[PDB]
């Protein structure tokens, strides 16, 4: 029993290999408004995972974890999400995390500050981590203190590149000596436009600046990030990150070596 990674929440979520945490503050609820309706104006319809934020203080955390995914083909994760609030004010933050090969949680690769618009919005994830390696998508709500709803009514894992996000190509470790720049060549397939934010995130390390985006064709660009005048207190793991109006794409972790 492997898992596609995805879930309509029509069956119990453990059917999809989704799980929760007992190490945090609560749990997501699983609802179906067709089988038990609700006259709550701020409630969405259908089958979904819900956070009810009523009588929850600020700071409270709750994780819905995807099965570990061990993909061969370049693929796409998209989820569909909903937020509502009685106040014109948000019920919580929603964060998406990726741990790769059982690693540290790291930072949210994608997040909304949860503005309560009671509509559904798509977001797609383009993760470059493949068999024999694996990763785990983790949905984390953190409550604002005000009442309302955050919901996810379906996650889909498709076997093709993401449409609204470029995806990165394997990026190799970088090795240099001392007082001299270290260049990361974040090479992608797809299109990038104005709004798009592009960045190299290093754990425990101040982020290298975007140095340039060099577009080679309608389907290929390289974003390059320069860590200048390098020392030992610079060495660690780096990753390519693109945020577009549609999703987030992330390369594998490249490592930095200093001689
Ligand atoms: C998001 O969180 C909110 C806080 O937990 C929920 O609001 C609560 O919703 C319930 C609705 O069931 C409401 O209280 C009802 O329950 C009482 C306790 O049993 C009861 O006295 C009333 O309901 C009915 O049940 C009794 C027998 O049990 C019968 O005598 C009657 O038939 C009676 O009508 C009562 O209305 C709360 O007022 C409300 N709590 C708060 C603090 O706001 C939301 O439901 C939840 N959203 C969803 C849809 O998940
Ligand atoms: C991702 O790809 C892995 C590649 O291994 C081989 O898979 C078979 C089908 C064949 O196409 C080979 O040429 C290919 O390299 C898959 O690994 C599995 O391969 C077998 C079929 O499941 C299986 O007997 C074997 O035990 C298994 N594991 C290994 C390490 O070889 C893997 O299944 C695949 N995952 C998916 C479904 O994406
Ligand atoms: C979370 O997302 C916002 C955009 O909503 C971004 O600018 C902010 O800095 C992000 N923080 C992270 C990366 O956790
Ligand atoms: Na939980
Ligand atoms: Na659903």
């Amino acid at each position: 029993e492997t898992f596609s990674g995805g879930c309509l929440f029509d069956e119990p979520y453990s059917t999809c290999g989704y799980s929760q945490s007992e190490g945090d503050d609560f749990n997501w609820e699983q609802v179906n408004t067709l089988t038990k309706p609700t006259s709550d104006p701020w409630m969405p319809s259908g089958s979904f995972m819900l956070v009810n934020a009523s009588g929850r203080p600020e700071g409270q955390r709750a994780h819905l974890l995807l099965p570990q995914l061990k993909e061969n083909d370049t693929h796409c994760i998209d989820f569909h999400y909903f937020v509502s609030s009685k106040s014109n004010s948000p019920p919580g933050l929603l964060n998406v995390y990726v741990k790769v090969n059982n690693g540290p949680l790291g930072n949210p690769i994608w997040n909304i500050s949860g503005d309560p618009t009671r509509t559904w919005n798509r977001a797609e994830l383009a993760i470059s981590t493949f068999w024999p390696n694996f990763y785990q998508v983790i949905f984390e709500v953190i409550t604002s203190g005000h009442q309302g709803y955050l919901a996810i009514d379906e996650v889909k894992v498709l076997g093709h590149p993401c449409t609204r996000t470029p995806h990165f190509l394997r990026i190799q470790n970088v090795e240099v000596n001392a007082g001299q720049f270290a260049t990361f060549q974040c090479s992608a397939i797809g299109r990038t436009v104005a709004g798009d934010r592009l960045w190299l995130q290093g754990i425990d390390v101040r982020d290298a600046p975007l140095k340039e985006i060099k577009v080679t064709s309608s389907r290929r660009f390289i974003a390059s990030f320069n860590v200048v005048n390098t020392t030992k207190r610079d060495a660690g793991k780096y990753r390519c990150m693109i945020r577009t109006e549609g999703g987030v794409g992330i390369s594998n972790y490249a490592e930095l070596v200093v001689k």
